[PDB]
């Protein structure tokens, strides 16, 4: 299992704009599009990221290449920031996974704000981070998928999706 694999599992592919469990308009595999409630400003927004008129719609390679360029942008964010990349260098190859996970799903600037946790999984207090994770609106709106990312922490294995 990779990175790749494990976004997939979590996010689903769509090839048609859809609302994401926040409400805002999506596409592919987790690609944000806009958290404007016009359906037309997200169809713009498509149609700029894709450099083509898909009307609402694209292909499963096009899908891909959007999850890629995510993918890597979470990365680098992670990488150049002061809270996120003292972590990410002192995590296993899992457990950045499940950190590049979060990323992905709320942003640099979301799980930066993660303090508390950051600094029990810095310190390896597997634990102890599982627990204060849990304590977040992340944890209360998407359970199953937080499950899954507390678990890679937990355990640093890739049990939770060796289900899925």
């Amino acid at each position: 299992m990779n990175i790749f694999e494990m976004l997939r599992i979590d996010e689903g592919l769509r090839l048609k704009i859809y609302k994401d469990t926040e409400g805002y308009y999506t596409i592919g595999i987790g690609h944000l599009l806009t958290k404007s409630p016009s359906l037309n400003a997200a169809k713009s927004e498509l149609d700029k990221a894709i450099g083509r008129n898909c009307n609402g719609v694209i292909t499963k390679d096009e899908a891909e290449k959007l999850f890629n360029q995510d993918v890597d942008a979470a990365v680098r964010g992670i990488l150049r920031n002061a809270k996120l990349k003292p972590v990410y260098d002192s995590l296993d190859a899992v457990r950045r996974c499940a950190l590049i996970n979060m990323v992905f799903q709320m942003g640099e600037t979301g799980v930066a704000g993660f303090t508390n946790s950051l600094r029990m999984l810095q310190q390896k207090r597997w634990d102890e981070a599982a627990v204060n994770l849990a304590k977040s609106r992340w944890y209360n709106q998407t359970p199953n998928r937080a499950k899954r990312v507390i678990t890679t922490f937990e355990t640093g294995t890739w049990d939770a999706y060796k289900n899925l």
